[PDB]
């Protein structure tokens, strides 16, 4: 018998108003080698990025943007065609590869096709001032001001000790020391250079003492998250990854905390479920889809500007796999991230959840849309309970509801959202769209996720 719950919203407790830019997605700077893929004539990505979003955020970074190098002299290779660069794994040194001139073209044909912004990851790592310089003065003649949100300067410098990038000894003051040698060196090139970083997760020795010396440097701060945690936890499983992460909640007041202090606003711009590019029977599962809703509107909710998925490739976590040599398609986390798209932006309501300890794990957003209607996200999270909420505090006369679906948790496939799966480049609409029956009843079972609209 379902767990019966009560769900009251509040259109009174106002919280953040989502922005239309919220939702993005970060990939590997070594993808850039390939001038193909951030392409104009990439209509198939094209056309599942505009599904994610109208506007939204395209990141370029990662570990591969310290092995990446720009060369404003070179033309693509043939190998550099054909190349598939997925979420880097961290284990060992990436290979070399080489921007250029026609790669940034391209990318610029591509931000034209989709509407989205672009976060550009320059190397500070293993580059030059000038060479940094040089590859910002391109991207901003080439894709210019308004399509340009930032540079980045470093990937998780955090982690350059720990890498080979830099000696154990690196700190956040030889760190600071780097980014103004870059960031100097830029701006004399590029006077109009928009930064954001620390591009770490929110910790003490790094992001804080960031964002006090650089605040009038940056228009943001630049925030990484992973539910897994450290390498000596228990393994990761789809368990654990429905539970409450308090380690989030904790980075997340933190961040929140620097922009009280310094009024800079936060993305969390590199995010997934698993680290070293994904976890087989965890990230690329159905989960993943609930996980990282979810996730969207946990931190929506918490005041972030948003958020970019890493991906690319076939790696385990991409919301989107493929190629141009053969196609794309959406993997289960991408309809998670579909759900949050067809919610629309708009302004959080309060969404009380009661009766709830035999169903802990289900998570409801109320939100009042853009163009004056409310909806209702709800997650069930919980892997062995069915649930009946009944919902309060919505005065409308009738509503729908979209269901997000798969036949079980662990599936890496069959993942449906409205009664439809995505179809090439990006193409929904849903096709099994069901009523709900000042209170209304909705049934959910275990494991799923649902979208509801009222009129």
């Amino acid at each position: 018998s379902p767990v019966r719950v009560g769900l009251s919203v509040d259109a009174s407790a106002l919280g953040h108003t989502i922005p239309p830019d919220y939702t993005g997605l970060s990939y590997e700077q070594a993808q850039m080698a390939n001038p193909n893929y951030f392409s104009g004539a990439n209509t198939q990505l094209a056309g599942f990025l505009r599904t994610l979003g109208r506007q939204g955020v395209l990141r370029i970074g990662g570990n591969t943007s310290e092995y990446t190098f720009w060369n404003r002299h070179a033309k693509p290779t043939a190998a550099d065609e054909h190349l598939a660069a997925g979420p880097d794994k961290g284990h060992h040194a990436a290979a070399r590869e080489v921007i250029t001139p026609e790669a940034v073209n391209n990318l610029s044909e591509f931000l034209d096709k989709t509407g989205w912004k672009l976060i550009y990851g320059l190397n500070l790592g293993k580059g030059t001032p000038e060479n940094a310089a040089d590859e910002a003065a391109y991207v901003m003649e080439t894709i210019g001001a308004d399509r340009l949100l930032a540079f980045q300067l470093g990937n998780e410098p955090d982690l350059f000790y720990r890498n080979g990038i830099r000696p154990a000894s690196y700190d956040f003051a030889a760190y600071a020391g780097d980014w103004q040698r870059f960031f100097t060196a830029i701006r004399k090139r590029v006077p109009n250079a928009p930064f954001a970083g620390p591009d770490t997760a929110y910790n003490t020795k790094w992001l804080v003492p960031f964002a006090d010396k650089f605040k009038h440097d940056v228009k943001f701060i630049s925030s990484h998250y992973y539910a897994e945690g450290p390498p000596t936890d228990p393994s990761m499983t789809i368990e654990r990854l429905m539970k409450p992460n308090p380690r989030l909640l904790g980075e997340t007041a933190g961040l929140k905390q620097v922009e009280a202090d310094t009024g800079l606003p936060f993305r969390l711009t590199e995010t997934n479920s698993c680290y070293q590019g994904g976890k087989q029977g965890v990230s690329d599962t159905f989960a993943a889809a609930l996980w990282a809703g979810d996730l969207m509107y946990q931190q929506a909710a918490a005041g972030s500007t948003g958020i970019n998925f890493h991906g690319g490739g076939y790696g385990w976590y991409t919301p989107v796999a493929g190629t141009p040599e053969d196609g794309f398609i959406a993997r289960p986390e991408y309809y998670g991230m579909l759900l949050f798209a067809q919610a629309g932006a708009g302004q959080l309501l309060g969404a009380k959840l009661t009766d709830n300890s035999a169903a802990p794990l289900l998570t409801a957003y109320a939100l009042r849309g853009t163009d004056g209607r409310t909806r209702i996200a709800l997650f069930n999270k919980n892997l062995d309970a069915d649930v009946e909420v009944a919902i309060s505090g919505v005065a409308s006369p009738s509503g729908t509801v979209l269901r997000l679906e798969a036949p079980r948790a662990d599936d890496t496939t069959d993942v449906t959202f409205g009664g439809a799966p995505v179809g090439a480049s990006g193409s929904w609409s849903p096709l099994v769209q069901e009523y709900v029956p000042g209170q209304f009843v909705l049934h959910m079972r275990k494991a799923s996720g649902a979208l509801l609209e009222f009129a």
